[PDB]
């Protein structure tokens, strides 16, 4: 393992304009201990060692380039390469970034490590990686969710966490996000704050990424010891989470003939395409979790990186109907033998607007975020055929 | 990358007194077929290439043999690794067996594939690497079993599989389609205590597990481990960590099988199976058994402890390795098989402790 050193963001957390830190004066003092604690330990040997150690014997990476022939075959296109995230432990890519930014803690002095969430997901990668390093564990969530996550809140309880319920507001995450921070910032001398999302303040989205970007370092480099060469494009979904992002960070900021990136979105409802691309035609951009981006004033926004990443013209966004993505699942179920989440069939589905066009000796990489297997029964529940 | 040639079982499909099975007369031709297919397909270069690559790219193999520190330092007694067999795609050992057996209906020429399930975790893993060779998929399940697994029923159906309707009901429904069809459709069966050549077949397939196992504790430990602990059950896990090590002249890991706390439909056997027993005989291995509550105390040890939820069948295992770990010397080495993920009895465990 070797984290990169990008030329972006700069010192002050920016990627061109977007991005830096508009939080509260009470916010600035944490985040700038743990940019500081960070940009040291990213280049201590120990601690990339240690690091890679983990991703490989607990998470279980390297994650095979799988060549989906059954896929390639069906839409007569270019030669079709699933990087299978979805064969990581806990089921997600996300881990990446938690088991990164736990080790950070451990590395901090900190003994306990919080964060919110919606899903759960996110919730149970942390309660996972946290019982991993034994460090004491506490989950903001709102009380809907808490409600409609049975599963996964017994999960965290059996990973030991803390699940604590958020009743304040609305009771949805956007309201745990609340109380999560302001408990980071008052016990910031023991806690550290656990965020998987590009989309937050200075150094957060550096972080993410470059925790991420395992993912990409080990396609460019399975590709090149495949092809000889690397691919023709690569294809992820993309809406304020980190799966496009780790894959798409190792080539973006390469020389000239860089593969294509495609991030794919959902359509924004009642638009044309996602409210990432609408932004950028529109030219809106706006602050949001203290980080200047594309703002169409599923998620408000994609994040400052994929904001530059668009004006760099390093990477161009897509959109897929509902309809489309769930298509795309069907797919890859039906032809591969792959449960894909949504998420990832949103790829799917935009691959099958562009790859039946290509060459057939052209190579193009999805990415497959997660599996499935917690996407079926909402699938189900617009039960058919 | 090749397939083993154990000693046993003989050209009968024996192991010493074991394996025997009453087959009817009219199952017999295709289980000759299968036989001489199998054994002509393990010498097959083209053939064992396409299994491992498959089994790499897809299902994810080799798996890890993780240290679990946390849980080592617990019991106070040798270094605990887990076969990390929970990392495989669809989160079951089961479908290094299954890749297996469909490849061989490949080659063997059928389009078609059928089975039997009961919870579901077979239908699945059949149905899976059925979409994954383009082979037309009939998963034969019990009116009571697909009410209640609406699930896997679900899960089965997007990979493209057909699910016609207690499991018992399914089995002997299945080997008649079996029989009548058998010239365009190959069984898939996970079990080690069906009839020859399905144990040394499956066996074959899982052994996958314990030769990786083997070479991950030479390369870290450059010997063998002390003990290798799996549940023995529901499956063929134990079998493929073992077989490995059981014919080995000497030097051999003690093995330690972990088993669980009326009417025989199709093919299926009361107990462990031919190998296991014949193992107890020779004994290479031994066999013992935790309670109920034993085992749902491992699952939620592993769970603090180590992050990882395991199946219930895996706590048994870890439930046994707690009785004999902690006796043992912080120098020594003990194995304890995962064979799948626990995030489907969770929301059983969920329900027996309130
Ligand atoms: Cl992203």
């Amino acid at each position: 393992l070797t984290l990169p050193d990008f030329p972006l963001p700069d010192a002050r957390g920016r990627f061109g304009p977007y991005g830096g830190r508009y939080v509260p004066e009470t916010l600035i003092p944490a985040l700038e201990e743990l940019e500081a604690a960070y940009r040291e330990a990213k280049k201590d040997p120990a601690f990339l060692e240690e690091l890679d150690h983990y991703l490989r014997q607990f998470a279980g990476r390297p994650t095979p380039l799988y060549h989906a022939k059954r896929l390639s075959e069906y839409w007569g296109g270019a030669q079709v390469f699933l990087k299978r995230e979805d064969l990581l432990h806990t089921g997600a890519h996300k881990i990446n970034n938690t088991l990164g930014q736990a080790l950070l803690a451990r590395r901090m002095g900190k003994r306990r490590v919080i964060a919110e969430t919606g899903a759960g997901q996110h919730g149970v990668s942390v309660a996972t990686v946290a019982a991993l390093f034994g460090l004491e564990c506490v989950v903001y969530m709102g009380e809907e969710d808490v409600r409609r996550q049975a599963l996964n809140v017994f999960r965290m309880k059996l990973l030991g966490a803390e699940v604590r319920p958020v009743a304040a507001g609305s009771r949805t995450l956007k309201d745990a996000t609340n109380e999560a921070i302001r408990d980071w910032i008052t016990n910031v001398r023991t806690t550290f704050y656990i965020l998987g999302s590009v989309v937050g303040p200075h150094p957060y989205p550096m972080m993410v990424r470059d925790f991420q970007s395992v993912i990409g370092e080990e396609v460019k480099r399975q590709s090149l010891e495949l092809f000889g060469r690397l691919p023709d494009a690569l294809i992820a979904a993309v809406g304020g989470g980190s799966n496009a992002i780790g894959l798409f960070a190792p080539f973006a900021y390469l020389p000239e003939g860089r593969p294509k990136l495609i991030g794919v979105e959902a359509a924004g409802e009642g638009l044309s395409t996602g409210r990432h691309a609408a932004s950028i035609g529109a030219g809106k951009r706006g602050v949001l979790h203290g980080s200047y981006m594309y703002l169409l004033y599923d998620y408000p926004g994609v994040g400052p990186e994929h904001s530059y990443y668009a004006d760099a013209g390093v990477a161009e966004y897509a959109s897929v109907t509902d309809e489309e993505a769930l298509e795309g699942f069907k797919l890859l179920a039906r032809l591969e033998g792959i449960i894909p989440a949504l998420e990832s069939a949103h790829a799917i589905a935009y691959a099958a607007k562009v790859v039946p066009e290509m060459d057939k000796d052209q190579v193009v990489v999805i990415n497959l975020s997660g599996r499935g297997d917690k996407d079926v029964t909402e699938v189900m529940r617009l039960l058919g055929g």
